[PDB]
């Protein structure tokens, strides 16, 4: 009841704030301090009046102290608070030194003693082993300086009071913008980047050599659905490289940038309000950094939105922080703070509301109408457009001018009902050969047929992964054509129906057919039968070819069906070749060195 450390325990409290008082002034901003801690801190207050509670467990007390103390004798505490400073002043060496507190006094200068209780209490706090925190305050009602001082020693021990808590003053935007906009309502266009990548004019003048910075526009020669079935859309589509002297091999990939739905980044342009087409620069407010602009500069709204902005994968923290402050609508704002936060609450909310709901920036905007950010702050926090990569699906040596490409469309149903697009295959599957350019260039990889034809392949891809197999084949096949002799060419493939999903049917038919291809393989899921039973199914063979020499070769979509076909053959080694789990994994991996097992699994 009157201990004052048990108290605060039972009541939960985070901050104690105590005063002594004749006339009621420490008593008035004793409350306008704790109303403020709260409003700006969110704490859970005591604000209690000294003459109410015995002192003796007063080093008990687990939270902050602050206390506002009126003089009124030769330095005295008020009379009614004479138990409170009975404790003070009989306070002995290290009776208070858990006490951390901070201390404003209450007085007048055209008395004696000016603030002598504050600056007692303070002697005795200290003599005892409590610290300070901040300055003594000491008003003078003498001067008339009451308020300010007050409002000067507040302001003080609330900085004092953000680093002692840790946490940030609700109310506050450390926000700090990188760029700075200006707008280039006149500048000619061949000043103005349209969406190319590296130098200005670059997708127009095309010269050599081509590759990430530099990438070639490569027309679609043909673009066709693959699959039988109406749930998913796979496409084959093939890129004329005539003329840009781009080297390939089977096994490399052809990466890919693409642009953003138009129709996306009008929705986009209508509710942030921004007139798109207002061409300008984001220059660095760093003005010796490197990166001059977040994106090729100088550039319209809608270039940015198109070609360089990711404007479709949930946004980050950072970005929701930042756009919080746009949020008018004060319930909305709050969402956006905590979403931000490091809280286990608040990165719990973002999972699943912004992550697992695949919410984009446009999505997050729709569903807090109230959330109106300036275009150009936006376009500062929206990460770059990447390049994206495919497996190529051709043999360079039957199509040395032209690169082909194996993909499923990306289109599926979020959480909150709304149908997401993938950028790059979405847009890959609208050009139409009837010219349509895509921007281009091949990343080398070490995935390659043996050079010796003779050396026996085992190519493992189910689904979409047969991608780069297609040109193995194709070049298999082409070897055989020029004379040589080729060891045998086993793919292992896989899919849920041979109506459905059967990728490239006729020309893997076909390869049989000529003997291009040895075995076609095929495990139809729809009960359950996956690659690995094939190839635990054709274990006694696969272990002759893998002791002959043979080259293994894995990919696919899916790190799991990688990792359960690499165990598959673990058990294989272990089993044919008679050796312990352990050496079979270590054979595996002489093989990964000797670049006889290569993988290309996309996550
Ligand atoms: C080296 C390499 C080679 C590759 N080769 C090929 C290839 O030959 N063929 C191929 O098909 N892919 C391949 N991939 C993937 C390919 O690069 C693209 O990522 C893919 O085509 C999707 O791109 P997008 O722009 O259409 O989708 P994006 O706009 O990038 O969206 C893709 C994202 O959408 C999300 N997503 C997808 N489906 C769902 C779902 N149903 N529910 C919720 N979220 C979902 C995922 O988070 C995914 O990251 C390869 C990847 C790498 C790294
Ligand atoms: C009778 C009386 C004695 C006072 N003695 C002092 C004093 O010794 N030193 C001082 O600085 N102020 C003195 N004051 C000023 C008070 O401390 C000042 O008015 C203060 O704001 C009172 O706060 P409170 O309303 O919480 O009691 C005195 C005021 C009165 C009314």
């Amino acid at each position: 009841n009157r201990d004052i450390a048990q108290v605060v325990t039972e009541n939960n409290k985070n901050y104690l704030v105590l005063y002594a008082s004749q006339t009621g002034t420490a008593e008035d901003y004793a409350k306008k301090f704790s109303k403020e801690l709260v409003a700006k801190f969110n704490l859970n207050v005591m604000c209690a009046d000294v003459e109410n509670y015995d002192f003796e467990s007063l080093n008990d007390v687990p939270v902050i102290v602050s206390i506002f103390i009126s003089t009124y004798g030769e330095g005295d505490f008020p009379d009614g608070a004479v138990n409170f400073e009975d404790f003070i002043c009989n306070a002995e060496a290290g009776a208070l030194s858990n006490l951390r507190y901070n201390m404003f006094g209450l007085g007048n200068s055209t008395y004696e003693f000016f603030n002598g209780a504050a600056k007692k209490a303070e002697k005795h706090l200290s003599a005892a082993g409590a610290i300070r925190l901040g300055k003594l305050g000491e008003a003078d009602d003498g001067a008339g300086t009451t308020d300010e001082d007050y409002m000067a020693w507040k302001d003080s021990i609330l900085e004092v009071l953000k680093d002692e808590l840790g946490v940030e003053a609700t109310g506050e935007e450390s926000s700090i913008r990188q760029y700075e906009l200006v707008v280039h309502t006149d500048i000619d266009a061949a000043k103005v980047y349209m969406g190319e990548m590296g130098r200005l004019k670059s997708y127009e003048n095309q010269k050599p050599p081509f590759d990430a910075k530099n990438p070639f526009l490569a027309a679609v020669t043909t673009n066709r659905k693959l699959n039988q079935g109406t749930e998913r859309h796979l496409m084959h589509l093939e890129l004329d490289i005539s003329d840009s002297k781009i080297r390939y091999e089977s096994g490399d990939h052809v990466a890919v940038y693409p642009a953003n739905d138009s129709a996306l980044v009008n929705q986009l342009g209508k509710i942030l309000g921004a007139d798109l087409d207002v061409v300008m620069s984001l220059n660095n407010l760093d003005e010796e950094s490197n990166k001059k602009h977040p994106f090729p500069c100088p550039t319209s709204y809608r270039t940015a939105l198109t070609y360089y902005l990711d404007i479709t994968n949930p946004p980050r923290t950072n970005v929701l922080y930042e756009l919080a402050q746009y949020a008018s609508e004060p319930s909305e704002q709050e969402l956006l703070r905590k979403m931000a936060s490091s809280s286990g609450e608040g990165k719990e909310l973002y999972l699943s509301w912004v992550v697992e709901a695949r919410r984009h920036i446009l999505a997050i905007l729709q569903d807090c109408p109230s959330l109106r950010p300036p275009i150009d702050h936006l376009c500062e926090l929206l990460p770059r457009l990447q390049a994206r990569y495919y497996s190529i699906a051709s043999s360079s040596k039957v199509h040395p001018n032209s690169v082909h490409i194996c993909a499923v469309v990306v289109e599926y149903e979020t959480k909150a009902g709304r149908i997401n697009k993938g950028v790059a295959t979405n847009w890959l599957r609208a050009k139409e050969p009837a010219r349509a350019l895509v921007p281009m260039f091949v990343r080398k990889s070490q995935f390659r047929l043996p050079f010796k034809a003779t050396t026996p392949v085992i190519m493992v891809g189910p689904g979409t992964g047969v991608a780069p197999f297609i040109g193995f084949i194709q070049e298999r096949a082409w070897l055989r054509q020029q004379g040589k002799e080729v060891g045998e060419t086993l793919l292992y493939y896989g899919c849920r129906r041979s109506d459905e999903d059967y990728l490239y049917r006729e020309e893997l038919a076909q390869f049989h057919r000529d003997g291009a291809l040895t075995q076609l393989n095929v495990a139809f899921s729809r009960h359950k039968v996956y690659v690995q039973h094939l190839l635990k199914q054709d274990r006694e063979h696969l272990w002759k070819l893998i002791e002959g020499g043979a080259h293994i070769y894995v990919c696919g979509d899916a790190r799991n069906m990688a990792r359960d076909v690499q165990n598959t053959f673990y058990d294989i080694v272990a089993e044919l070749g008679a050796m312990e789990h352990a050496q079979a994994v270590d054979y595996i991996k002489k093989l990964m060195t000797k670049g006889r097992y290569s993988l290309d699994v996309w996550s």
